[PDB]
């Protein structure tokens, strides 16, 4: 007949059903990942110039690069049935094919894909490197970009400059700049690529290239243009997490306050791989998704100066994004209207990085996810109190002027937003409105109505009162929640963090091993501001998305924080106040969203 | 019963008997080559300083080399068999091994293998170069030069220097010089590569490298140290052959009077890969296996600067030497007192490069065998006479000194002489002279004693009146001869070269196609010399070793011309005077030694 599911009776110990039988229980409608098994780092993304499509790649199953296409930005269509585009055991890459960049407009007019072949395992920033372990190689796609073909000849970038005793030399991330241009005298539009590693005994750093020739062939070895010294840190360690003892998965591009512009301000995307002392050899205890602004000088060799930095998420589990500028003549720009973006994807481990001993894999048939599409601009904070907190010096902010006579400052830091085609078609189920209210005393008030299934957008506002600064306040929300299972998620003023609380989250944690309950944090500074004459703490603006197990919490156009919220109950659905009676707190009307989209409208499952 | 081949009885189209059924019919017995099959470039050689054993090395049916270890430099032992101790297959060389080379005391203190490893075929200076076809890879032997197990890394080369349009990057050849170490201030005792082959669009080259690290595993670039215009000559082409479109196998060395001196003048043997215009694509036409004097400076970069040249052997077939410093420790050097020495081994082609097509090698059953080992050393030749002969310039020698009074200069060149040990050994059978005289008249002159079979040493010398000197004169010895065959080897004054005529020297040629019978031809100077105050033509100085089809002719100390006699009839043993009647010459006595010895005492075929 049938494996019987019924998620109003107690969860087994989830490893002793069927293969298959969790596929759905836990599964996103709305993200980004293959039609089952393990999804890795995405890469790869380009938009096809001949047709205006979007192509997003990542890892899938550890062996090469899946691929999908989307017209929206909202909505995919997988290609080749979701089996990988290029795979490992060529002549360059007979053991792995990792991480790779493409440029739409390659050799022949076609997608031309940097990326990184693999000869010699293991490969970690721990244990001494094995030489050419990590070539880039070339491949083309003519048919679309469902296959792309390795060239047949060697590596066009065939190890590290010479002599240099790397720690990593992968994921080849090609980009165009025009103030590079400018500063190195290279040709208009000259193709950089940056290689993302560090050296042993020196730090983390970015190798940058540019195009020698139009054939792609030859890559002329700029320098680190930007490296740290091995596991600093940018300020003291609060904002920005470490530099660590290697970097991965380095994306650049350039921004204004719309989107996506060429003479913008430059930032750069990167995964560093973090561990406590000492090393367990191997291990990366700590995956920090950061993302740093700098300035661009020239000395001889260029430069990258960080001038600030913050975390692209704060989950623990996410990590390597991987990003793409997206043209306004896109198919997608078309239709919405948007100018030039870059939209980036963050990655979300399924097991903990393959640390989550004992996780039911076999019974989901698949791993991890991509986040929601993100739009990253320059965003500006205005009317903020010019003090301490605004002042701070090695944070992910900075004053880019002053009004002495208001008493004020504006300041500039990175804008992380949900893509709008998929907020949009994230919003596009039935909505309804809870009442605002203010609450003092300690306790969860249940909402009037909660969403009858786990597929929602919560969208609220919290105020809160000058007393609040520096106290033992904790206000948020309480979500899928029963009598047997519930996830907290709160802002706290002691450590100026938003906390999601997993304790309770999952009744299969209880019966299961390898279902994560840890608490997950990021740091969120809520300024001073001044608004028609009156000082006030800065308003927490909340927009929390739940498909199904992959929660994201964003505020005020700068932060996310991204995790599994894995719970087994149907009934775990309500949502209520979250209040722990340490001062006051005034909510607005919460917006609640039902339903999502479906991501995938050419699959089944 | 049995496959019946009579040497008294004519031969068949030989392509139509079974296979190994010709094994014998033309097989040395005192050469180094494999127990069957193919034999191509030597390489590989190395004394091991714990043994004292000489290795030696050579390409073996197209799939990596194999080797062979000889305790007197005269008879040698197979290693596995004859069964390659390095094959391809690896993940740097999928495709190929190509030559390489060995320091003895390397990684481990165990012989060290730097050789090309193969990932990309076609390769060939006619064509374009794909990019990483050659790699230089490491790899060590740890159980006496049997096998050399391959290092599980990438190589320690991958590739030439940035953006350089090769047109061949292989056949690393190691060495130690302390002319260089001074010159470039390298550590005492520093090993130096040098990698064979050129630049599209500008011509030959070596490329130069040096150790870096003591673990050999990076080698830094030192330029182009030596190269030449694309199809050049040294000179105008009479003495040296050309530079032409390639080189291959360079190995660098340095010569005293004796032998080997780390502080001696400095030489390289190169094969030249040649063409006639319009290049054939994919095809070298011409095969020149040079010799080359040059001295050594610095102006920034490091530079070999030729002043002479010459043929390491003149032979059409003969390319590819291999060399190798021999120490006065070794086993073969104690036991002969020789003092330190460079031998090289010359390739002989058993089909022509394989462009001899239909040749009956299924029936062989083999192909190809090296030449004899020879030693090197730096030749004078004492009292000529200074004139124009002498003080040709762009030649194979060169004027080192002057004595006005007596009219005469002292000349230097390269001496190529058969190893001590191997020359003793070819000499030990049993020996009958032949008396000299004089020939005036136009003929063939029977000796009156013939050796009875094709194995033998025929040493003679010359005699030239004052007017041979560009005359019409040929003169030397036919061999190989009955009714149905002869080989003739004669001196011919009008383009002062030694010429071997192999148009009657095969019955078989006649009957079977791909058996070559085109002439071979050598330049060789007899100059003018002073004796106890009387001037004459220098004394042609001959040695002719027959070993069954392997013919090498020696002159002077300074010349080498070696190629394939295949004759058939068991008859065809007899030896005879040749003069052709234009002047007079004057020969000596002859020696015959006839049986030479086995040089594989451990084998039975
Ligand atoms: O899967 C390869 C791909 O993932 C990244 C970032 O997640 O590397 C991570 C990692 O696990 O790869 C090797 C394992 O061999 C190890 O050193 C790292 O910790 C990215 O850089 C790669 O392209
Ligand atoms: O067999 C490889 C070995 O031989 C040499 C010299 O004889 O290369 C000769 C050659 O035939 O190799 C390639 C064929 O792929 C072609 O370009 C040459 O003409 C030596 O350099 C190699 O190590
Ligand atoms: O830069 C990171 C590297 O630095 C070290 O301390 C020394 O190599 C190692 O722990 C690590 O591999
Ligand atoms: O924190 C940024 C978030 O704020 C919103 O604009 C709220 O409507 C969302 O679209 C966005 O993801
Ligand atoms: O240097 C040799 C090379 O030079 C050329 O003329 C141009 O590349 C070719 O015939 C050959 O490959
Ligand atoms: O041409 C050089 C030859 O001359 C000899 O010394 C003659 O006895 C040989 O040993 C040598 O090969
Ligand atoms: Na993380
Ligand atoms: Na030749």
């Amino acid at each position: 007949m049938s494996v019987v599911i019924d998620y109003n009776v107690a969860p087994p110990n989830l490893s002793t059903l069927p293969n298959g039988s969790l596929f759905e229980t836990w599964r996103p409608r709305a993200h980004v990942l293959p039609p089952n098994g393990q999804i890795g780092d995405p890469c790869l993304h380009y938009t096809d110039p001949a047709t205006g499509l979007f192509h997003v790649g990542f890892l899938h199953d550890g062996s090469g690069i899946s691929s999908a296409t989307t017209d929206d930005l909202a909505t995919y269509q997988d290609l080749n049935q979701g089996n990988q585009v290029i795979v490992p055991g060529g002549i360059n890459d007979p053991v792995a094919v990792f991480d790779g960049s493409v440029i739409p407009n390659g050799i022949n007019g076609l997608p031309t894909l940097l990326y990184t072949s693999v000869s010699y395992l293991p490969i970690h920033w721990s244990i001494p490197y094995t030489r050419g372990s990590e070539t880039q190689s070339l491949a083309v796609s003519s048919d679309g970009g469902s296959n792309f073909t390795k060239l047949d000849q060697g590596p066009v970038i065939p190890g590290p400059p010479f002599a240099y005793n790397v720690t990593a030399f992968r994921d080849p991330y090609v980009f165009q700049n025009p103030t590079l241009d400018s500063l190195l005298h290279s040709k208009n539009n000259t193709w950089y690529t940056v290689i993302s590693g560090g050296l042993h005994e020196k730090g983390p750093a970015q190798f940058l290239y540019r195009q020698y020739d139009s054939d792609f062939q030859y890559w002329e070895y700029l320098g680190q243009w930007w490296h740290e010294p091995t596991n600093s840190t940018w300020g003291n360690g609060t904002w920005a997490g470490r530099w660590a003892f290697n970097f991965e998965t380095g994306n650049v591009f350039s921004l204004d306050e719309y989107g996506y512009n060429p003479h913008g301000q430059i930032f750069t995307t990167i995964g560093t791989e973090g561990s406590d002392l000492p090393v367990v050899p191997q291990l990366t205890s700590i995956h920090d998704m950061l993302w740093v602004s700098g300035t661009v000088s020239r000395n001889g060799s260029v430069s990258f100066n960080p001038n600030m930095a913050g975390f692209l998420d704060w989950g623990f589990s996410s990590y390597a994004a991987a990003g793409k500028v997206l043209p306004s003549t896109s198919l997608p720009s078309t239709k919405s209207g948007a100018p030039d973006r870059f939209i980036s994807y963050v990655w979300l481990s399924g097991d903990l990085f393959e640390q989550a001993e004992g996780f039911p894999t076999n019974q989901q048939n698949w791993t991890g996810t991509l986040l929601l599409p993100r739009e990253l601009r320059v965003l500006y904070i205005p009317n903020v109190v010019d003090n301490a907190l605004a002042r701070e010096s090695g944070a992910s902010w900075q004053v880019v002027s002053s009004d002495g006579s208001a008493g004020t400052v504006e300041l500039q830091t990175l804008g992380i937003s949900i893509a709008r085609e998929t907020k949009a078609a994230l919003l596009s189920g039935t909505s309804f409105t809870e009442s605002g209210r203010t609450l003092n005393s300690s306790g969860v008030v249940p909402f009037k109505r909660s969403p009858s299934e786990k597929f929602f957008v919560l969208s609220a506002q919290l105020s809160f009162p000058a007393s609040a600064r520096g106290s033992g306040l904790k206000s948020g929300f309480q979500i899928l929640s029963s009598e047997h299972e519930s996830t907290t998620v709160y802002y706290q003023f002691s450590n100026e963090s938003i906390i999601v609380d997993r304790s309770n989250t999952s009744a299969a944690a209880r019966t299961t091993d390898g279902i994560d309950s840890s608490a997950e944090a990021g740091k969120l500074r809520l300024f001073d501001v001044l608004n028609g004459g009156e000082q006030a703490i800065e308003t927490l603006d909340l927009t929390l998305v739940v498909d199904n197990s992959v929660l994201e919490v964003y505020a005020n156009g700068r932060f996310a924080l991204s995790t599994w919220v894995r719970s087994w109950y149907a009934n775990s659905t309500n949502i209520s106040f979250f209040h722990n009676g340490v001062g006051g707190v005034a909510f607005s009307k919460v917006t609640v969203s039902e339903g999502l989209y479906d991501a995938w409208p050419d699959r089944q499952y």
